[PDB]
């Protein structure tokens, strides 16, 4: 039942995908053989770049990343603003930032040490989660996802509580926590949307879908919804 009303949301985009809901894990969708294929985290990675950066004393969750001028990729991002800003808009060059100041030594270490993805992030320390080398698959994303809801991660309690303060993006009665991302960098384009459900139980989530050329960023959240109220949210 489940299964064919998931598939069938993939389906009607005209793309592929998969969701993953996790000790068990599930997977649906129109390709499942995406939760077994590793691809760039793209901005899901700012998650660890945020804890990362946190607890190691390179940012604060008050601290406002000025715009120097230089233009980016989106007028949105052409302002000043915080890391929970720019975790909202996915503000790449404010990462970028915080990357630098963490950097590639400590970056490789802590990458490692959380064992995300393939743990490879490669020379250069402020593009590895957008173009790569670093890929992740979405069975490893949803177990980051389930093992921050946890607060099971390698930082301190209160570093993963001000991170998820930055991802807490719906609230109905339970909560939704979520980071979406898009590799528009690499051929073909990937999207996510990662996050969990807290009920007290936690399900914890991880969409990846095949962003046609055009398609909105909204079918990565329409989906995403659609299959967790099928499966009963
Ligand atoms: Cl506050
Ligand atoms: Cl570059
Ligand atoms: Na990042």
């Amino acid at each position: 039942q489940h299964e064919k009303a998931i598939k069938s949301y993939f389906d009607e985009a005209q793309t592929q995908g998969v969701i993953i809901i996790k000790k068990n894990i599930s997977t649906y969708g129109n390709n499942l053989t995406r939760a077994h294929t590793e691809y760039v985290p793209a901005s899901t990675f700012k998650m660890l770049n945020a804890l990362i950066g946190l607890e190691n004393h390179k940012a604060t969750t008050t601290e406002i990343f000025k715009w120097d001028g230089k233009k980016r990729s989106y007028p949105m991002w052409e302002k000043d603003m915080t890391l929970g800003d720019a975790m909202a808009l996915s503000a790449v060059p404010v990462y970028q930032e915080l990357a630098r100041r963490t950097g590639l030594d400590l970056m490789q270490k802590e990458v490692k040490r959380v064992g995300f993805g393939n743990m490879n992030i490669g020379t250069q320390v402020d593009n590895f989660w957008l173009v790569g080398p670093l890929k992740i698959t979405p069975i490893q994303e949803v177990n980051f996802a389930d093992d921050f809801a946890n607060n099971r991660l390698p930082f301190k309690l209160e570093t993963q509580e001000e991170v998820k303060k930055m991802l807490l993006i719906k609230e109905f009665n339970s909560k939704i926590y979520a980071k979406s991302g898009w590799g528009m960098a690499v051929t073909p384009q990937v999207g996510w949307l990662t996050g969990w459900v807290e009920k007290g139980e936690k399900v914890a989530f991880s969409l990846n879908i095949e962003m046609k050329q055009g398609m909105p960023g909204s079918i990565r959240n329409e989906i995403t919804y659609k299959s967790l109220e099928n499966l009963g949210l």
